[PDB]
């Protein structure tokens, strides 16, 4: 309303002033909060609209790192502090996953020997794996995202049968990795990659997988 | 079923006899039958085909390409289910999507669910249980089909007004039945807010209060998570509480204090009125 | 169709929010009608709606292409002016550029995509680039109207494995000397409404009928 | 110290992340161009995003997009780079501007048709104008370049467009137009760009606008 008065003082007409203020889009720095606030009140439309802005503004990889991830992290912290309930997190996570799934389907899927992407048994956090899949696809790697929580014998069978060149695992929790016997990941695929918040160099060496710090290097390692 | 002479076809289609003769020789179409009278006769489906082909030519297609297109054999609707299953099982996302696209085009949104998405999901479960396929295979199929359902979900409207929370009982990780419920409700103009699976009842009641949710819908694929709940556990989740799914039943729903719904079609009528 | 709307609401009543919350067969028309009245908002929504139903490639074949042809025909018939077509083309081109940017761009020796000199229809080239991108080929779309000496230089310097040309008009191809496309790149691909096998053989490029075969061709 | 204070504000992984966060703004221009010229779309995209995050939407245009374009022009003119190279850079940079354009709002109400005079194929300045208008709440309809004046005049009539804006990068297409050719395109007709000038605009019966900042104000009031 202060801005509107400012525009009126500049010689603008009230009709023009009101229309301009309403037609005003949300500042990029505010996209994170806006997207979070939109989800918490069940405004899926506004949320989808806001994510789309960030996509155009930051780009595909950019909006994940600058919007999708920060919102999820804040959702996690708010829950741990007890500031939001589980249903709220569910709402945001399910949504943000749908967006990531769209981006994934829009990326190319090259032919040739696939790279199986998933999370270790007991890991139900799947978005980190989708990030891995998406970055690989964006770089021309036929990343086949299976979904999360795949038994090692079943994972090994698929990689053999499809002749997969590699397997990539995302560990958000460290407990499922620690619950695995030594060398559990060794013969999953010709190359085995382990990364994620719950992963580290020492634990990967124990399980017989190659540790990857960031997603950028994951692509270079494969190509 | 020959009914027209090449002279007659030239008059109807506007294509010269030389051209029609040439395309037959060069591309194998059209093929008029030869009568005992010796005349070579084109069918009514040859004329309409050539009218269509000619339109494609005017749009810039080459005769070879147009004819190849008209003739091109697509996958039969009855084989779409099998084809989609086989496509997923070899890690052919491209083929799998093309097949789902075709089925969606052929059956429509609700149609493709009953004729393709649901049958394939059911079959994947049976295949795993018989040891025919592994968990990784099933994971792949479910993730794919969930993405398709999410598209349809997003393609349906999201009406304003007090939402209807859709989720699964605590301990239930099968979410497609819930997405499916949300989808049917959106198609009928009801703002179904799908939360994802496995939601604690207190948190569920809290959100329903805060958003002023008019109703809550639960999908129970397994019966064990329902059995783990005390009598009347679902009573005060929302002003109205709905329970459905293979793991749900009228008796069990009555015990938990929820309204039981057999089919998704009837779920809409309960909410819409 | 505001009157027909009130009729539909009454039918449900005999048994408003439902009515406010589009059939796929009508997406083509709706998208065109929106553009023709300058409703970019409505247009963008309908394309995205079309996108989610047909998929990336599908919405191009079932929505982008039919609309453009109708725009082209309407222009010829005198139904619409050049200004209308301009609006529609710019919009649809923007959508394809989005899809193009949204698909991956793999590393390794690029494939240069453009049109022959004098060819200013660029969307077909974007279509070719896009299909290659979707199948994991590093398609570098340059834009239209690239002089052959310049195109050849870029391909040499970047070590491009191939060059792809889209010809919508056949005249700019005819204006080229025999074998003009021979030494552009290790492989040279020619396709489009204005291209044909004979003209391609003459210019020394490999003729490609459909975009599907173009991806297969590079492997 | 101010750098070190910022670095502290931003354990093993953190040091690599915090330190590699800084990048000289002045070097963004060259880096973006070099990225394009070797066909590195990934790097080019990354560099543009970095600059877009640093300077903002309006900022990245003046400090990155426009300077690069001009340099591409200079590089070609000196024989340094080929036409194919320039083509590549422009298409990329157009995509970015097109993104920024659609990112800005499209307000309701009578549109403003934006294009170039017939024979003008440089279109970025025209997009730029559409961008600047939209950001100030004016419903700028960008048509694309090279629009016949009668057709332009017809569309403006049908949509009840309040104004027409023309971007002239070359002066020849303006010189090729008859007196008063731009007079009745729309209730208001605006001509600007490196190929435009006050006297020439005056001849064609259009209002001359020096810069894009003032173009919005003319319409906003
Ligand atoms: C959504 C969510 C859930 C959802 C999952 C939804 C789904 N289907 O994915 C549900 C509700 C199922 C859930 C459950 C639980 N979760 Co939870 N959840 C989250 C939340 C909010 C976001 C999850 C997410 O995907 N975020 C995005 C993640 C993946 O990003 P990121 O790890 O930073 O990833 C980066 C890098 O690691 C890289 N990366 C990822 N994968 C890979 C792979 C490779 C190869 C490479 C190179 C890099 C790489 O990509 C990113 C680049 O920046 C997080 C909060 C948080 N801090 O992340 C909590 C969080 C992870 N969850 C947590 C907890 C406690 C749980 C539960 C135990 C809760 C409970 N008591 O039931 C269960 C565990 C179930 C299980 N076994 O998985 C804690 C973990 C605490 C800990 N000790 O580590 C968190 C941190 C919340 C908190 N603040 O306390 N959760
Ligand atoms: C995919 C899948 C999974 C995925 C889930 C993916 C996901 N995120 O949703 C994963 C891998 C996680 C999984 C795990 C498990 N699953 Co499972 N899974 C399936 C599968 C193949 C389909 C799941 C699905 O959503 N299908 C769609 C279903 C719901 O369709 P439908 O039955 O025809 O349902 C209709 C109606 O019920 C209606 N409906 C559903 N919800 C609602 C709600 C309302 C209100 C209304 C009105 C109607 C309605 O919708 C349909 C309309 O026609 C099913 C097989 C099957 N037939 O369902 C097995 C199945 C359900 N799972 C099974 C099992 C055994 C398990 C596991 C215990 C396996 C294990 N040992 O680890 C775990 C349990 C996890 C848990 N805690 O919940 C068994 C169930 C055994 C039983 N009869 O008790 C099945 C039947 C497989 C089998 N044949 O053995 N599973
Ligand atoms: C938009 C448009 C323009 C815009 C272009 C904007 C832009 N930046 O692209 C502008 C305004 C520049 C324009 C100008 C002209 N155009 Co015009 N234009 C059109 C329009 C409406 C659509 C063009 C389009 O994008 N089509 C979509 C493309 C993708 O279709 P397609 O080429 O058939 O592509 C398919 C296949 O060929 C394949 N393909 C394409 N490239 C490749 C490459 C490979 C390797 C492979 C395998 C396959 C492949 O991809 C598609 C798959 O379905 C068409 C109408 C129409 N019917 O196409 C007229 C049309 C093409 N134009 C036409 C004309 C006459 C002109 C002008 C001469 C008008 C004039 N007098 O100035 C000028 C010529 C400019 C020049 N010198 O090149 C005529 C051409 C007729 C002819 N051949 O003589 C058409 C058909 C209009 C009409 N008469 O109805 N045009
Ligand atoms: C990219 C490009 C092209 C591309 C255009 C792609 C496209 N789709 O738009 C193509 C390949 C088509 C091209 C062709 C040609 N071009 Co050229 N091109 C350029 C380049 C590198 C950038 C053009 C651009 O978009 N600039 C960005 C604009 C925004 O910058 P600006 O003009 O300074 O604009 C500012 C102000 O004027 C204001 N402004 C602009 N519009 C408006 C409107 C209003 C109302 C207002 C208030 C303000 C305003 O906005 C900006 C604010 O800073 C320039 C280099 C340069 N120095 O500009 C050469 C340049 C413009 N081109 C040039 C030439 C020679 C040509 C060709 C003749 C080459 C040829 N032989 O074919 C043709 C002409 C085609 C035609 N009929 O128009 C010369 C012009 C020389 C001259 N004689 O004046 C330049 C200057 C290059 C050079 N240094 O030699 N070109
Ligand atoms: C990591 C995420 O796990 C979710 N979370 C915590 N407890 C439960 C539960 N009982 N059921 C389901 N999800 C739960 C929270 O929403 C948190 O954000
Ligand atoms: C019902 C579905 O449960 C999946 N399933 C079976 N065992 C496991 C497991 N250990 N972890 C995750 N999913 C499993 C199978 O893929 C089956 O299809
Ligand atoms: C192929 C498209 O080219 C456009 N078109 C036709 N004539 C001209 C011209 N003189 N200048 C610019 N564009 C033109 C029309 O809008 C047609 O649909
Ligand atoms: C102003 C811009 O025009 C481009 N340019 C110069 N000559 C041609 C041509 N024959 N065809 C296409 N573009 C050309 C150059 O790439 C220059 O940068």
């Amino acid at each position: 309303l202060k801005t509107i008065k400012r525009w009126l003082e500049e010689g603008a007409t009230p009709k023009a002033a009101i229309r301009r203020y309403l037609a005003q889009e949300v500042r990029p720095e505010d996209l994170g909060t806006g997207l979070l606030e939109a989800l918490l009140r069940g405004d899926l439309a506004g949320a989808e609209a806001l994510f789309r802005r960030g996509l155009r503004f930051w780009g595909p990889e950019g909006v994940l790192e600058h919007l999708l991830l920060p919102v999820l992290r804040e959702v996690g912290e708010a829950w741990h502090r007890g500031e939001i309930g589980v249903a709220e997190e569910h709402l945001a996570s399910t949504f943000l996953r749908a967006r990531l799934q769209e981006l994934l389907d829009l990326a190319g899927f090259p032919p040739g020997p696939p790279v199986l992407v998933t999370t270790p048994p007991g890991e139900r956090h799947e978005i980190g794996a989708m990030l891995a899949a998406y970055h690989l696809r964006r770089k021309g790697v036929p990343a086949l995202y299976l979904g999360p929580d795949t038994p090692l014998p079943d994972l090994r069978a698929l990689a053999r049968r499809l002749g997969a060149g590699a397997v990539v695992l995302s560990a958000v929790l460290s407990e499922p990795l620690r619950a695995l016997p030594d060398g559990a990941l060794k013969d999953l695929a010709p190359r085995v990659f382990l990364g994620g918040q719950g992963a580290g160099p020492e634990e990967a060496r124990r399980l017989g997988a190659e540790y990857m710090e960031d997603l950028k290097g994951l692509a270079e390692a494969l190509w």
